[PDB]
């Protein structure tokens, strides 16, 4: 019933931040700039048109600013654009010097369909080095009310919220330039108060390394505040009698950069992504701490004044305008990547090295089946053991029959043995797929034995992916173990975290051969599961944000459809780099929520100790994860049924 | 270091509640009572000491109130008691209509050591049915200021605490009659801002039905309020022209009755007990949701006048004015441990239903020594598969030798049959107290594997109290199970539910007298332990309290050294009636502490579902216990060492 | 004049303390099980039907309440049965997380006759032993505004009074759980306020002992409230990962139990009851120390809103829910008469 | 006459970030690591010594927080630093879990010289994802007034100031792990009230992105605060039952890293780096905006209690703990200068 294909209705919203062409000290023509650049953003179904400090006047242009004939020109043009509006889809904030009270104030004027919906003055006007805004500008932090515009009084101040009544989780915030820069921002008290955008209007003239200081004040505020931060400043045509101007804007979401634009361009240039309102939500859903410091701050927080407006947004397939990573847990970023895995991989070894001191170094019996998961615990026993300063003959493998694995075991110098427990099994299976139970359960009970009887612990090398899915025999199963240094990893992330172990050779050339040949030898249960790249994909979206399964399928069906779109990690060469339908998207999708929220939770609910890995999550029901072990996934099932197409 | 055998150095505080002998009008007769009664007090070593409201004058006097001479007798008489008190130990909290600016007031007056600490005035006075206080005497709510008595300027009004300086659990609050019984009670704003003793001077004429309204507001102030309630209701010489009297006195803690005294009393009457401040101070550290209404009313309850007293209460053995239980578990009351058994059986049962319920009812599989805890959970499986109108078939019950279980199941009519493990056994020790963990494994093992075979779950067996000490085969293991619904259960409890089920006497008679021959059989690893009911008393006060070592060695020791004092619960002959040493319980303590801290946790962080049962708590890690498995008790051991008589 | 056979008209009113089937994560069935109970309170005549903690989610579920697809269809529910209540008698009182700013709420929704009067959010949140409610939802102490339901703005918060205009002596206030065992419940200030009648939907994981809590904490309030006391646990259905349940019901009126349903009953169970809404008004008329406590907490207790309803209860003969004893001075229970 | 190569006398102030070895559930061993790090301090002629958050018990410890002999032993142990640091050069800020009023706080306790300046506790305690805090402890947001220990009343709050009466370009204010992470930082109003130096101790398990988080507020908090940021978080011997740790400290000056000490060490660490008050000092001259934005919360940031203390640094040559490039128009580094 929904239309699958419309970012709108998966609760995106397209935001743009423009830099114009300035002509200084001609509102008219910047106007027809805003003009032309507002129907750009129009076509392209944005809901939001942010534009530089001062447009209409141009920013730089200092005692300009008191002359009669430049502030009537800027009302002139202004109610211009206020009447063009009326046909464009996209709120548009446009700077403008306008007359209030006493004095002139710096101002975004907030345009919606063929009326102003307030008027925001900036709160910080800094006079130093080459500012000297209180010269021309009164402050706006503190003043209220409303001004006069076109036969309308409108609201005036900074206190103001702009909520779409049809869009909940767009509602936004303005400030201007200097007023993000200050110890305490008035974006940051707008966000607590229900601001889901913030956008910055900027003049901004550019020297070495302000742009990173831009930067660093848009990404921290998009990341504290839980928000989207939508940058622009001025460009070409603002005077160079004593500054150079770079045209800089973009889009910071959470912390991320969601897009950018050329710096120093030839002509008008424009960011344009499209907000995942509902990430914001799901992050503010989470992090109680956000609504304790809006409780904390009552009083300042709760007297925004909200003015409502309706966008009636595209309906239609209009794209998605946002780079969905196919891997959540694997960056496509090889630099990100690498840092990842070291990250990882440290935290795995430590994690074992604080049970192993607290346990005075017992020895660490370990099941090795030569597969991807068991190689790489073994590897990081090895590790955790030389970092203690213990003997890694105090590591005791075991093959258990129902190749690689001796190769590593004896290229690392741990002790191997090899114990078949075909013979057991038989026993078993006459005392009394069973057939394949018993055996999981034989290679548990024989390896706490032997734990047992040799003053040892059982290592335990199941993944997060394998914890989300409940593959696993429960009970006496290979989900038991004293630690389990492989539970916060899902499975797209083990692969590489053996490249990077290889990468960094530190075990010497013969163990990386053996790694090496591992990852050639496993990489080419998937059949019961489907990939796990697609399970590991909604894992991070249901772990992370709860997102619905519509919600899911789309960011899937975007990362994934086209094989030669968007990015993809190291490690993949050509010919391994799949692409998926719909249709099959949807089918593990299915068996996704019923084994998550359903099947799986009871063999979760009593884990064994091991480190939280990833920032999606882990699973630990003392940790990430609390949830019942007796529901069923029937909303989550309908939910498909009615929302995501069959193909 | 510490005198062990000191109640005070244990965190009690010494609390009297008195009613002395009216004589109306007569403040220098009243006086004399009062002091005879404040020696008394004295010489029990009590810290506080309450009497009945308007001490001084006779509550029941009406326009005499009002008399110069009596009022000027008033002032006298409780100027000489406050000389008095500058040698007598206890806080005494005597009433008196005091002048104070225009009116009198229905006055307590807080002495201590020859000073007056403050003078606390009723805030509502009744004047409806027998009442007619508004004539008299003024209201206090909202008073606040200073007094003048005997030269001094003290503290007046409805918002004062008294804090022990040297006993920081010891605040206290003071209101009169009235004031607990309406909505908002000047008490609970004085919880709140700290006090941990709410102290009552009552007049109260008794009718029908009205000890039973004291009560219930007393202690429902005592439990809301996470405190104790000093309470003293005048009695005989109090003026029978239209009303009586009945002298009552009460104390309560958090709920709890601690003394009371008898009612319409021939002579003076005292309750006299050992409040422990640290339960009040564990309660309190527990339940947030206490400080957030504190947080909610800041400005009420941070404004209170904090008044500190020195009282340099008795460093000596002064025993222990307190019923200690025996065991926490296990209520020695008779209605009382049947309604606990009531509760626990259906808790287990209901919870079993619900995960039956939502696993389409599948076989449930269970291993049957013999014992108490299989037998109970045998029981229990039986009532559930009742209950859901499931075939008692439909259990799949195993004995696993390496007799009253056979009886048992073939009275129950549920599946039977024995597998010998002897074998399997053998061909694993081959293979590879190890002997005892090999059988332990095999069972579980079994269990899972023909749960799976037969479309089943394994329900567990193992009790709360071997939870707690990690007595338990880790892994695959006796701890392992898809439900147990004895988790939550300690050993102490467990036979009592037996008895309960063979008294309830629904199962029949045959079902009856092979519960009763496993009792008898089983009753008479503790050899390992301890005695589970030294180790449930820990339990207890560790889990819901967090108390220190010595202070659970002086608790156990003052329940468990002398067979003769205290009670005992039902189905105790007298032949089993231990008595304990300190040197035993301090044993057992170190024991305790070491598993428990520090041994033991890792066991429990993969745990099975299964009910909480016991307000005293449970050991699920999802639930009333979060706790690192990689701890040492050093400190706690630390402490019996320093603290703990060797004997 | 009067029909001298209506209990409506004699000043009392009809209430209802409900466990519903729970299934936990399935709002539309949850639903299911509220509406044919609410049915069966209208079919009584009753004026007012309370039910447990987070009817539409489930209360034992944890970080399932942070789902989207748990959120939505909570709220797909709701509004159903919003326009179900068009045609019921009793104002309704279901619990749902909702989403309010930031964060979801755990509320109480009142419903009346097709329109929502209010939602209450719960203030105090316990985060200790076996419960965790902080870590998926907000507290409600001192949140007032309104709140976006169903394409209307409704009034959200902890200083509401629902008030009949047509049965004076009903004034309800709504509360939740560990509400009512704080030192100072935010029942207690809407009682000085006015309310008449107190309801409390709760969750209320079941352990030895905690049955006796419940009714010490609602008997105490509806005492010193001098009101009526209307309280219901959840039952069935939730889960028994780490807890089980009992499905209590109970009704106080100043202190009287006026009745309460099986513990750990198979199915779903109602207490019903008539609370005489002048026997609370002579006893607040007489003791004057209640009203002196009001004008003390002048400023807390003035500001509650007050939502106005229509009831218009059934006019004919349909019983008396209540035991009325032959003899106000000499009690048929023979343990409370020997004491008296 | 000043003695030239003195750092001090041209207005630096030498600070360290300390990751200690935490022995969980052991007070005494934690203290004993605490005063091994804060006697290298000292020797280093450092003016501040951070730790990492709840020092004293380890901050992994979940509910043996509330155990009797933890606390007990906590303040016990607390009490001994504070007599050792008589001899000790730096202010000492040390985590501990501390009784108040009803609950425990997780706190910094400020020592310096033989006596205890100020206690400040944690404004926001996070329970979602793998925290669980408001479990075991009290939010100390909006607490004031004293706090007893060892005999004194000392000040308690989230509006303390720590200023050294003889170092003006010094003055302290203490925020806890999470206090940085939300909107509206409890350090940015202490920075507009005088704050010049800022530190957070911190717990913060460590997972994939954390570091880049931990990064990015505290950066991004000195460069926006005109101040020092120093960061010191938990390593080895916090319980990895759960969670893994890398021990990470960082000391920041506007918007520029000075230290930083290596991740997941075998061993403790420290971050020890002279920050230039006078860079904070004229930055906070020129830039009159930040003065506008104090006296737009002027109510706010008036009203913060200063503590004042005497530091007495050490006046002879100590070197320059400090990069200096030799040219501030060309960095020294490759990638930076190609992008100047």
């Amino acid at each position: 019933s929904m239309n699958f294909y419309s970012a709108y209705q998966h609760g995106f919203v397209r935001v743009a931040a423009c830099t114009h062409h300035t002509t200084i000290g001609d509102p008219a023509a910047n106007a027809a700039s805003v003009l032309d650049m507002a129907r750009a953003c129009h076509d392209d179904g944005a809901a939001l048109a942010v534009f530089p400090e001062l447009t209409l006047s141009g920013y730089s242009i200092e005692d300009v600013l008191l002359q009669d004939s430049l502030l009537d020109a800027v009302e002139d043009a202004l109610l211009d654009l206020v009447t063009e509006s009326a046909d464009l889809l996209p709120v548009l904030v446009v700077g403008a010097p306008l007359r209030h009270r006493h004095r002139i104030y710096n101002t975004a004027v907030v345009i919606h369909r063929g009326a102003v919906l307030g008027v925001v003055p900036k709160s910080y006007l800094p006079t130093y080095r080459e500012f000297y805004e209180r010269r021309q500008m009164a402050p706006g932090d503190g003043e209220r009310g409303t001004i006069r515009i076109g036969g309308a009084d409108v609201a005036f101040g900074t206190d103001l919220l702009f909520a779409a009544s049809d869009l909940p989780g767009f509602v936004l915030h303005v400030e201007i330039a200097e007023d993000m820069f200050v110890p305490m921002p008035p974006s940051a008290e707008a966000a607590l108060a229900g601001a889901t955008v913030l956008a910055n209007l900027s003049g901004s003239p550019i020297t070495i390394g302000r742009a990173e200081d831009r930067r660093l004040l848009a990404r921290s505020a998009s990341a504290r505040c839980l928000a989207a931060y939508v940058y622009a400043a001025a460009g070409e045509g603002e005077s160079t009698t004593d500054l150079a101007w770079d045209g800089q804007t973009m889009i910071w979401e959470n912390g991320a950069l969601l897009a950018e634009s050329e710096r120093f361009p030839k002509g008008v240039r424009r960011s344009v992504a499209d907000v995942d309102t509902e990430l914001l939500r799901s992050e503010r859903l989470r992090m109680g701490t956000f609504d304790d410091n809006r409780r904390h701050h009552r009083e300042l927080t709760e007297s925004f004044r909200r003015i409502d407006f309706a966008l009636d947004p595209p309906a239609g397939d209009i794209g998605l305008l946002r780079e969905v990573e196919r891997f959540p847990f694997v960056p496509a970023d090889p630099q990100r990547l690498q840092q990842d895995c070291y990250e990882a991989y440290n935290i795995q070894v430590s994690g074992l090295e604080q049970r192993l001191r607290a346990l005075d170094y017992p020895k660490v019996v370990i099941g090795v089946s030569g597969g991807l998961d068991s190689t790489h615990a073994l590897i990081v026993a090895t590790h955790a053991m030389d970092r203690e300063g213990r003997p890694r003959s105090d590591i005791l493998a075991f093959a258990l029959p129902g190749n690689n694995a001796i190769k590593l075991a004896r290229a690392l110098g741990v002790t191997f043995s090899e114990i078949d427990i075909g013979d057991t099994a038989r026993l078993m299976l006459h005392t009394i797929v069973t057939f394949e139970n018993v055996q999981a359960g034989l290679r548990t009970d024989y390896l706490f034995r032997i734990a047992n009887q040799r003053g040892g612990i059982v290592l335990g090398t199941g993944d997060l992916s394998e914890l989300a899915l409940g593959w696993s025999t429960y009970g006496v199963g290979d989900q038991m173990s004293h630690y389990n240094v492989n539970a916060g990893v899902p499975k797209t992330l083990i692969q590489h975290l053996i490249r990077w172990v290889i990468s960094a050779g530190e075990f010497g050339e013969k163990v990386g051969e053996v790694l090496q040949s591992v990852l050639d030898t496993e990489i080419t249960s998937e059949a019961k599961v489907g990939p796990f790249a697609l399970q590991d994909f909604s894992l991070f979206q249901v772990l992370r944000y709860g997102f619905r399964p519509s919600k899911i399928a789309f960011l899937a069906w975007h990362a994934w459809n086209d094989a030669e779109r968007g990015n993809w990690p190291p490690g993949f060469p050509k010919s391994e780099r799949p692409s998926y339908s719909l249709a099959e998207i949807r089918h593990w999708l299915q068996i996704f929520v019923q084994r998550f929220y359903s099947f799986s939770q009871f063999k979760r609910s009593a884990l064994p100790n091991g480190p939280k890995v990833s920032h999606g999550g882990a699973l630990s029901p003392r940790g990430d994860w609390r949830a019942p072990s007796d529901m069923s996934a029937r909303i989550w099932l309908d939910q498909i049924d009615r929302e995501v197409p069959k193909g």
